[PDB]
This record gives structure tokens, C-alpha cells and sequence, in this order.
């Protein structure tokens, strides 16, 4: 009803990816979230931790999707998200 149209369609829907990098409550919440996601205090967000955020939102992606998602989302293609990159990834545009 309110949300549907799950068809791939011919539309690029590229702007969809930008939506993820957008939509934020408060800069403070993002900073705190990093700590919560950094349970190992490694100072880095891994797929496991990255999924925690997606799962919390109710979004469920496959194992292959996460790998490709992170790689495509990772600007430095380092396979890992850094603090400086994390903040920007959320504060992007
Ligand atoms: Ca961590
Ligand atoms: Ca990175």
C-alpha cells in the first residue's frame, strides 16, 4: 500500500544509493553509533557491524549483497570503512 513497487523497472534508481548516505538524526547520534558499532573498539566498522545498522533499520541483505554493497560503498575500496570515511559516508552531500 504505502510502500510497494518492488519491481526492478528500467529506471536507474541510482539516486536510491544516495538516500542511504542521507537521512540522519543528529551528528551526535552518528558519533555515538560509531562507538556502539565498534564493540571491539577496533575503531573500524566491519560487515558484521555494518549489518547491525541495516538490521536495526529492518533492512535485510544477503551475504553477497553485503560484500558488493560494501565494495561499492567503500570509496577507498579498502574493503573496510574508516572513521574519517564513515563520517563522510553519512555526511556525504
Ligand atoms: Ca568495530
Ligand atoms: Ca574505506
Amino acid at each position: 500500500g504505502s510502500h510497494h513497487h518492488h519491481h526492478h523497472g528500467s529506471s536507474g534508481e541510482n539516486l536510491y544509493f544516495q538516500s542511504l548516505m542521507k537521512d540522519t538524526d543528529s551528528e551526535e547520534e552518528i558519533r555515538e553509533a560509531f562507538r556502539v558499532e565498534d564493540k571491539d573498539g577496533n575503531g573500524y566498522i566491519s560487515a558484521a557491524e555494518l549489518r547491525h545498522v541495516m538490521t536495526n533499520l529492518g533492512e535485510k541483505l544477503t551475504d553477497e549483497e553485503v560484500d558488493e554493497m560494501i565494495r561499492e560503498a567503500d570509496i577507498d575500496g579498502d574493503g573496510q570503512v574508516n572513521y574519517e570515511e564513515f563520517v563522510q559516508m553519512m555526511t556525504a552531500k
